[PDB]
């Protein structure tokens, strides 16, 4: 449903037709409505006459429709990086609309590039280490852009220099506790494990403690880790 | 499982913010105001809005249900080392503190405790025969998660 928009003549007296079903109201009327539109386009004219001076002047302009389409902008999921300076970043691929991934222009800059953006499912390349990258999915109608946004971000962390040092042989001879050390990771965090039973208090600890260390010898293993770095280094302790 | 009222003059949905939906959580069939939610991480907040409508009026009115995720900790409770008192009335109990949550003494005999949710709690009148006291760990709604004693 619109409204017609046509000049209205100084000396004479204007008319309008139609095609493809579209119908006026008010064919009489420069602004007058029009209800029936197909999808598609149609073209209305204006032509214009005076008394007897039939159909003497004419123009042509066109009403275009086009449906709502189904598809929503569907982005796929944030993502958590280690080391890559690559990512593939995903989307539903939509069949009643299309779209394109962007990036803002402050990130453009610092070298972040996004492969052939019209496609839903390319890589962005140029990431860094110890940062965050921001993509947005934008879907259009045929004449009906921004229809729908979302959002993609690419965590990347930072495959760090550290390695696990875990700390010097422990000997007990009449005690069934220890102090273990380790040295701290300047990257991500790090935990105690073991192959033995010991109750071991708060594994998170470099200097964790052991309240029951068997007669033998038992082995504790210092792992580093950082985010999605899962394992980045492991030693241990005797 | 996250909840609501049933309604029967009205139908609805339970939404959750883009933001949070991008990080995997998971509104199971929407629509039924009684479904569960998942990928719920510890350590976290989330928010679900329930939003009622009309026939032809919707958005009729909303109301909003939170889940608080706390974390189940690995610290395991250590409390102290063993006491020994010969001539002495008072002791002063020591005992890992743990790095989640909270934590507190607890006996099982006639003793005061000063401060009971110090590791470092202070025992005011042991009895003549030995005595025990407990340390209990425990993190939010996690109500106790480990315990040890200390004789």
């Amino acid at each position: 449903t619109t409204t017609l928009d046509a000049t209205p003549p100084n000396s004479a007296t204007g008319f309008w037709t139609t095609n493809s079903g579209a119908t006026i109201a008010n064919p009489n009327l420069a602004n007058s409505a029009v209800y029936n539109l197909p999808t598609g386009t149609s073209t209305f004219y204006w032509t214009l006459s005076n008394g007897a001076c039939i159909d003497f002047s004419v123009d042509s302009m066109v009403v275009e429709v086009t449906p709502a389409s189904t598809d929503v902008a569907d982005a796929g999921l944030d993502q958590n990086l280690c080391g890559q300076t690559s990512a593939t970043l995903t989307a539903a691929n939509p069949s009643t609309a299309t779209g394109q991934w962007t990036q803002s222009a402050s990130q453009a800059g610092q070298g972040i590039v996004i492969t052939n953006p019209t496609n839903p499912n390319t890589t962005v390349t140029g990431l860094q280490q110890g940062n965050n990258y921001t993509f947005t999915w934008t879907l259009s109608n045929g004449n009906c852009t921004d229809y729908s946004t979302d959002m993609v971000q690419i965590n990347v962390d930072v495959s760090p220099p550290d390695n696990a040092y875990a700390g010097v042989d422990i000997l007990l001879c009449n005690q069934n506790t220890a102090n273990l050390d380790a040295f701290v990771s300047q990257y991500g965090t790090g935990m105690w494990t073991s192959t033995s039973s010991a109750t071991i208090i708060d594994p998170t600890l470099a200097n964790t403690t052991v309240i029951n260390l068997p007669q033998d010898t038992s082995v504790f293993v210092w792992t580093l880790s950082n985010g999605t770095c899962q394992n980045y280094s492991t030693d241990s302790v005797l």
